[PDB]
């Protein structure tokens, strides 16, 4: 097999052991989640950040802090995980699906006002595979229609729009940590960023049952029982051990967003003489006008397969197959339909024609790894089964 | 300070040194979870057994696959957590608060019988501090009146009631490992245990964002992408981390029980004579005829003042200030009337009176500690603080 993603080294299983034999291993009991939000905050580009048990309850409690519920609808991408969809669904709103741009598989500006209706109250938007959406265009939307915005960055940690984290523009960030993220810590993990305080409040509150930040910090306390819930909440925690991960890989992000980016520019670069023998189509954010001055987070490469330019016998699943075949990974990648699941049976909530722009990426895409721990070795194979395949192809 | 809980072994740092360094560290990458999962309900005595977030997690789940909502309400315990009331309220059913037996500190079927109507759907019963409910007139009642019982055993791991483990008799148990409980997974950790196949697959699914077991385990599916989400759901998974140490704390159940089980018996023996004496009440479960062939768990240890026979110069919190400055831990124990928190204004939720017996044992509790840690010595001088304080009032 190719190197592993994740791959924790002795430095990270050290850690986790020395939290553990501390005894200090909850929220409550340590401060590793603690130094972990103040420095995730500071790495994104935000005033404020809560530790998430997962990049779901990021969603969730996101969702909960701006009050949107049942009557509300959210604009949401069918191209990315199911979580991105059902946290609207599960807090009793209405997720509207949006399509997505050919080029980054993200929703747009423009195809985020073609579903706007009297009712829409949010937009969730996926930085998806670690291409930022185009945010001057998405909070222009926002601040005209008053409309608030969730950025999902699952997918997304290292990427910059414009100069700033993604994570710091919209109303809050939500980020998740599971196993094969680029941030990776201990099985899963999540993040929530946000530059309100009123927004930090609520959800610091709503993850820990309902306990008032000011009741446990800003009050004088008697002796004996403390009162602190003011309010209804759950536990959405992360554990001590999870966090000291989190510190761990904070400091590694630039050599990990490094070493991703020259991954992913040496697959695009193989890929590229396909494209002028029109069998790929190779989106390249940094040679996007409109991605001027922001970068790719590379969680996964993505290159689209031209279907009409493909010999009958061939096809982006036999590509698939004959890369896997001479032993480098490649997938179709992201769901692309995510409203075509069986969950959506009966709740009026698919769209009612096929959003086509989605539809085509889910037939076209062909989805490399980038992750740190590759050699150049497993990255020259990658490239040589691109170059065998497409040979065969092209003869 | 008195040996610490929890307190985490070598053998327990070596173990998640290992998972992590597998780098097999999700519910989906690993089989530490599915392992757990199956040892937890032979442990419980429990055909089924699906790993949780946490224990707030495990009751939200479990209203969810008993379609509790909108309308319905649920009988609760004012002395708990507040996670044994918040969950009801969060899933949009209606909390209903029963009153307490005056020596378990449990809901009664007396006092539940008390406040069911035509609406009632569910009893959330706790086995606070270890002590069982009676499942008997708890179940037969939820016979009568058609009603789903969940158990939860956050603070009973290792109780029994009449030869079963506790979290086995109701239509689902719902479990915590959180940092300070009998069993104690890392920093957080849940478990749900059920008899009902139906139960298990729908909890299975709505931790696991709908992911249908049949869908995942009992198809055969097409190379690509596979369509498993049918219904909506979450994450509220537990990491292969906290599972591995489930699964070695099973393996010391029977020894924590009986460590926890001991430390008891010697501070309530002690109790006796102050009992005798009018200023204590001692409830012992081993000595109740409702409680045959039933065994408390000892997450913590109760006791009562009797306030009518203290001299006026003392109190309950006294008594705990003078334990405590002799270098014993003493404690007022549960929150006894959850609904006075302020998360209840202008909810119409909290009882039209307070509840007469909650209200007394939040006045008269006594609270030690018995964790399996604490060495003879640490409760010789436990007895010692309990006889010293005690000698003063009397003298
Ligand atoms: C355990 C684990 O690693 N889960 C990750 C994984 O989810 P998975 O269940 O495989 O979902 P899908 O990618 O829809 O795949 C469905 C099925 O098709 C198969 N498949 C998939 C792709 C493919 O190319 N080929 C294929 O055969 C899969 O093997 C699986 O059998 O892949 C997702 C993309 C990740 N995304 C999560 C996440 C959250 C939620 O964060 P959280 O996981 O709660 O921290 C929030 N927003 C965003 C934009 C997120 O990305 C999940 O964390
Ligand atoms: C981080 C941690 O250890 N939390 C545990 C702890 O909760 P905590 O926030 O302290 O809540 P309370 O006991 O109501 O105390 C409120 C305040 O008064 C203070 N206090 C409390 C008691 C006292 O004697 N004196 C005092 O000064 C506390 O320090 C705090 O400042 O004490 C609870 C009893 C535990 N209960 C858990 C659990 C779940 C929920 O499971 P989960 O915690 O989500 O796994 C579900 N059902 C059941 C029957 C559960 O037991 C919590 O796990
Ligand atoms: C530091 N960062 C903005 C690139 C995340
Ligand atoms: C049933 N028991 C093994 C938990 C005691
Ligand atoms: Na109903
Ligand atoms: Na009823």
């Amino acid at each position: 097999p190719f190197s592993p993603w994740p791959s924790f080294t002795q430095i990270e299983a050290d850690a986790v052991s020395r939290v553990l034999l501390s005894n200090q291993v909850n929220y409550w009991t340590g401060q590793e989640c603690r130094q972990f939000e103040t420095e995730f905050a500071e790495w994104a580009d935000s005033k404020y950040a809560i530790a998430m048990g997962n990049g779901t309850l990021a969603l969730d409690v996101a969702l909960q802090a701006l009050d949107i519920g049942a009557g509300d609808e959210v604009i949401v991408t069918p191209r990315t995980f199911i979580a991105s969809i059902s946290s609207v669904v599960n807090i009793g709103a209405t997720p509207v699906f949006s399509d997505v741009d050919e080029a980054t598989g993200n929703i747009t500006p423009e195809s985020i006002a073609a579903v706007l209706t009297d009712k829409t109250k949010g937009i969730v938007c996926v930085h998806l595979a670690g291409w930022p959406c185009d945010m001057d265009g998405i909070m222009a939307l926002a601040d005209k229609h008053n409309l608030y915005v969730i950025e999902d960055c699952a997918q997304a940690h290292g990427a910059t729009y414009k100069g700033r984290s993604v994570g710091s523009i919209g109303h809050i960030g939500a980020w998740s940590f599971c196993q094969d993220k680029i941030m990776t810590t201990g099985g899963e993990g999540g993040m929530v960023t946000t530059n309100d305080e009123q927004l930090w409040r609520k959800m610091w509150a709503y993850k820990d049952h309902g306990k008032s930040y000011a009741a446990v910090y800003e009050t004088d306390h008697a002796p004996g029982y403390r009162w602190l819930h003011e309010s209804f909440g759950t536990n959405w925690r992360m554990t001590e051990m999870q966090a000291v991960l989190g510190r761990i890989q904070l400091k590694r992000m630039p050599d990990w967003t490094a070493k991703r980016t020259a991954n992913a520019q040496t697959i695009l670069d193989a890929c590229a003489k396909w494209e002028a023998k029109g069998y790929l189509s190779v989106p390249r954010l940094e040679e996007s006008v409109q991605f001027a001055d922001s970068t790719h987070a590379y969680y996964k490469l993505y290159v689209y397969v031209q279907s009409d330019n493909l010999p009958k016998e061939w096809s982006r699943d036999r590509i698939i197959r004959e890369i896997n075949d001479l032993g480098v990974p490649c997938f179709s990648g992201s769901a692309s339909e995510v409203y075509l699941e069986k969950a959506f049976d009966n709740t009026g909530l698919r769209p009612e024609n096929r959003l086509p722009v989605a539809k085509q990426l889910g037939e076209t895409s062909l989805m490399f790894l980038v992750h740190p721990t590759l050699t150049e070795d497993e990255i020259k194979q990658t490239v040589q089964a691109i170059d065998g395949v497409f040979a065969n192809i092209h003869n």
